[PDB]
């Protein structure tokens, strides 16, 4: 007997089935305690049940609140369950409706209904006493396992009682630091059985290895905390306002696992934060200095895909596979071997949230994971950087009842995970989606978003696959965050920042499991979203399309690549298309922004279409639109240009180009983000995928001698489509930078930063002031291709219509040139006045742009060829 779950347990008295007029004259509910339920032969009815009743049909249907939370069941009959039944008792067993016609039941409606609770969860601890909070109302039993050790035998077994659909039991003081487990006795679906399950605590603050047991660690103690560690608030970087923040994102294992300036066993973890003197610190520091101000760390919580055992990794012998060939494909299968047992994973594989990553803690047993992500807070914030985290509230490793790496679908199975209409669980973000959507399951994220910022003093986060998150869950998180302040909780919440990646695609598209976080959903909310329109603008087509079709800085139409993309009026369109979608994200990606279109027409940011028919501009303020070209995901900023531009460019005209993105992002309205590495050219040797391809594809080399550009071709399972475009490419001695193209495109990145932190006119902080303030000069069907003239106006005259931004400057006018030429811009209209090139650029280490030149008598911008010039007018 395994019944599918077509029908659902919405409210305490309201079961909803999608079934016919005359088949709900005859349904029944049936319960079983000991999963004992099986079709009579025959198949007329159900055997074994301990209970049957009948449900009578609503003749109303679902209630307001019932479609609201569920619209896609919004049309389910509706059934009435009887005053008589016991649901506390029911909830804990193995129920079918049926009529033959016979399904389980999906509870998630009837459980948030009934036991929704907002008291304390997971370890409390008084002078007196330790207690423990589990919430599980589908639960027969739950007792706790303790155990002296990480490592050691069961010492005792301790019941809890049940009140509300939480378990709880209370001891003594010294139950603190002992290792533990719950036994959970709960029906289990996907087995029709009803199972005991050794499971994790939701709420857990540390863990032994990999998880295996809970440590119940008060996380309070003064012995976790780093030495001033209470006056970390103090000691934090000033953040005036949201407008001026830049994101540099980093992978913590990426950072250090190739450092020899960091001890050995040091590398590749929280403590290699510590070393101030690191080539790696000392280049966060430099980036620092320049005007970065907060470090986005991939996944540092506990994830799935690497073992804490250190004793367990493996490595390839680097010396061996630096003697392979550039473009074979040696190197990947040797990475490959062992990539299931090698140190290295992005992690976004989720077990358990608010605890901190074993494998990159000096040991995963007892303290060091809390103390030395602390450390490692404390270390960024200290060299002027805020810390953001990449939080995956979207999805599971795993669930069910068995293994090491389920914990929340162990003890309340189908409740924290999202189903489809027959109850089997929904895959779309990976595997294992969840239902933040469920009551406890938005209580369990906002907790740990207030664990990280509380207990850790972290300073803003990126949500993954904010999409797959309720929109009320997010703007929840959002009003709890930044309420937080010094006096009460250690933290000005105030200060913390939120972004998320608000992709809409399969299950929650058109709000079919409520409003939900994509991108046009958090217009209006402060919290900002990933631009790809400027990314796919900028570097042309898509991560999924055809690798070799050009956008406007790749050459397309100006430097044909060879690929067929249409007649030459075709591509010079398409160019001009890219460059209004460009000029919408400068000006922060606003809805009502107004530019003159490549027609002629005047269209605001909304008005302009991606292929969907979806706006390109769909934000409200600056500060929802995170501008980028390159992320960890897909080609590195210096791959994708290998690949999109014309072959026969030298790697001198690519650093120019690679440049001019990151420029593009450093100079627009909202908020830049750079992955790690776009300032040093940084390779994967064009890994599309990169997130297990070890310590060899992923290097990043702070001596600056390699890029790992042409160190084989990236592994197959996610690049063998297109090894054939990759091979010549990586095979071409031409292709690949020296330390001197490495250390020229960092100069200029931090040059571009500090020019961006020179004027509050790059950073305006509401839509009002984009529109009145921002202007593009090179526009319409007769536009010069291949140029963007952006002009910042601030200020100026006797009594203007404006405050006065700039103390320095009352004019900004930068201008982007991707043409391979020397081009000159007459922009009459800013003709008689005091523009002068930028002192940062006058000074540059780059002889080029030096040369930029204004001509007062015209407004004559001149600039050359793969530059970007900024011109400025003094007070
Ligand atoms: O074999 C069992 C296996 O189990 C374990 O492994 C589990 C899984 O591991 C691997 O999965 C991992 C991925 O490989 C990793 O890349 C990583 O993925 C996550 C990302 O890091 C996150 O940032 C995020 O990314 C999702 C998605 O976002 C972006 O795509 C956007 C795009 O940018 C937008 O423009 C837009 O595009 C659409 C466009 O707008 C439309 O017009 C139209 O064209 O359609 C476009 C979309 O089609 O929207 C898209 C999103 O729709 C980004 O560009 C893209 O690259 C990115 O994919 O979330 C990612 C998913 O989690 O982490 C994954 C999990 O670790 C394997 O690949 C899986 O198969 C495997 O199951 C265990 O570890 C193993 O040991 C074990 O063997
Ligand atoms: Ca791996
Ligand atoms: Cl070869």
């Amino acid at each position: 007997f395994m019944p599918d779950a077509r029908a659902y347990w919405v409210t305490s008295d309201l079961i909803a089935w999608n079934v016919g007029e005359l088949e709900a004259q005859s349904v029944c509910l049936y319960a079983s305690r000991a999963a004992a339920m099986s079709l009579s032969p025959s198949n007329g009815g159900i055997q074994g049940y301990d209970s049957k009743v009948e449900l009578q049909p609503e003749s109303a249907g679902l209630p307001e609140t019932v479609t609201q939370k569920f619209p896609f069941i919004s049309s389910y009959r509706a059934f009435r369950v009887p005053s008589s039944v016991d649901v506390a008792s029911l909830v804990k067993c193995q129920l079918v409706v049926a009529s033959v016609d016979v399904t389980g039941l999906q509870l998630p409606g009837v459980l948030d209904d009934m036991f929704a609770y907002t008291g304390p969860l997971g370890a409390v601890f008084s002078e007196d006493s330790v207690s423990l909070h589990l919430w599980a109302p589908t639960a027969q039993g739950v007792s706790v396992c303790f155990f002296d050790g990480p490592a050691g035998p069961a010492l005792e077994t301790v019941q809890l009682k049940e009140s509300n659909g939480v378990w709880s039991v209370t001891g003594p003081r010294e139950w603190e630091n002992r290792y533990y487990l719950y036994e959970v006795d709960v029906y289990h679906p996907t087995k029709a059985q009803v199972l005991k399950c050794l499971a994790g605590d939701p709420y857990a603050r540390s863990l032994s290895a990999n998880g295996a047991r809970t440590w119940l660690v008060d996380i309070n103690n003064e012995t976790l905390k780093p030495a001033s560690w209470d006056e970390l608030a103090d000691e934090k970087p000033k953040l005036d306002s949201f407008s001026d923040i830049t994101i540099y994102e980093l992978h913590i294992r990426d950072f250090s696992a190739h450092d020899g300036t960091v001890d050995s066993d040091s590398r590749g973890g929280f403590r290699a934060f510590a070393y101030q003197a690191s080539a790696g610190m000392e280049h966060l520091r430099k980036l620092s200095d320049a005007g970065l101000t907060h470090v986005h760390l991939l996944p540092s919580f506990h994830f799935a895909g690497v073992d804490d055992i250190k004793s367990n990794w493996k490595f390839v012998d680097e010396c061996e596979l630096a003697t392979f060939p550039p473009g074979s494909d040696m190197q990947q299968a040797a990475v490959v071997a062992i990539q299931e047992e090698d140190p290295y994973n992005w992690g976004y594989n989720p077990v358990l949230w608010g605890v901190p990553k074993g494998s990159y803690a000096s040991d995963p047993d007892g303290p060091s994971r809390i103390i030395e992500y602390r450390q490692m807070v404390q270390a960024l914030n200290r060299i002027g950087l805020r810390v953001v985290m990449d939080v995956v509230y979207n999805h599971l490793d795993s669930s069910g009842p068995c293994g090491i790496s389920s914990v929340l679908d162990k003890i309340v199975p189908g409740y924290y995970v999202r189903r489809d209409t027959n109850g089997q669980i929904e895959n779309s973000a990976a595997m294992n989606n969840t239902a933040s959507e469920h009551f406890m399951v938005d209580r369990l994220i906002v907790d740990d978003l207030l664990n990280w910022a509380v207990n850790y003093k972290v300073d803003g986060f990126r949500f993954d696959l904010m999409g797959h998150i309720m929109k009320r869950t997010m703007m929840r998180a959002k009003s709890a965050l930044q309420s937080l302040t010094t006096d009460a909780h250690g933290v000005d919440g105030s200060k913390i920042y939120l972004y998320g990646a608000g992709w809409d695609f399969a299950e929650v598209a058109r709000n079919q499991r409520g409003i939900n976080g994509s991108q046009l959903n958090m217009s209006g909310t402060g919290i900002g979203s990933f631009n790809d329109r400027i990314r796919d603008a900028i570097n042309g087509g898509n991560p999924f399309g055809n690798p070799l079709q050009q956008g406007f800085n790749t050459g397309l139409f100006l430097e044909p690549n060879g690929f067929y993309q249409g007649n030459e009026a075709d591509t010079r369109r398409s160019l001009a298309t890219y460059a209004d979608q460009i000029q919408i994200g400068l000006a922060g990606n606003l809805r009502d922004y107004v530019l003159i279109s490549h027609t002629g027409e005047a269209k605001k940011g909304s008005e302009i279409h991606t292929f969907d028919g979806l706006p390109v501009g769909y934000t409200a303020s600056p500060i929802e639109t995170i501008n980028y070209v390159s992320a960890h995901d897909n080609e590195t900023l210096f791959d994708v240009i290998s690949v999109k531009t014309p072959m026969i460019l030298s790697v001198d005209e690519r650093c120019r180009i690679n440049h001019l993105a990151s420029s593009m992002m450093a100079l627009s309205q909202g908020i830049p983000f750079f992955h790690a590495g776009d300032e040093i050219l940084r390779s994967k040797s064009i890994d599309r995928d990169s997130y297990n391809s070890g310590d060899w594809f992923n290097k990043l080399d702070f001596t600056y001698e390699t890029n790992n550009w042409g160190v084989g071709l990236p592994p197959s399972e996610k690049n063998e489509d297109n090894w054939p475009l990759m091979k010549p490419r990586l095979e071409n001695p031409s292709f690949k930078p020296a330390k001197g193209h490495i250390l020229a495109a960092l100069d200029s990145f931090v040059d571009i930063l500090k020019i961006r932190y020179s004027s509050p006119l790059f950073r305006l902080s509401t839509a009002n002031d984009i529109k009145q303030r921002v202007r593009f000069h090179n526009t319409g069907p007769s536009l010069v291709p291949g140029v963007i003239v952006m002009g910042i106006e601030d200020a100026r005259g006797e009594s203007p219509e404006m405050a006065q931004l700039d103390t320095n400057f009352s004019y900004v006018v930068t201008v982007f040139n991707v043409c391979p030429h020397e081009v000159s811009m007459d922009i009459p209209a800013l003709a008689s006045m005091g523009f002068e090139l930028h002192p940062v650029q006058v000074n540059s280490s780059d002889t080029l742009v030096r040369k930029s030149a204004y001509e007062a008598a015209t407004g004559r911008f001149t600039v050359p060829g793969r530059t970007v010039s900024v011109f400025v007018e003094p007070r």
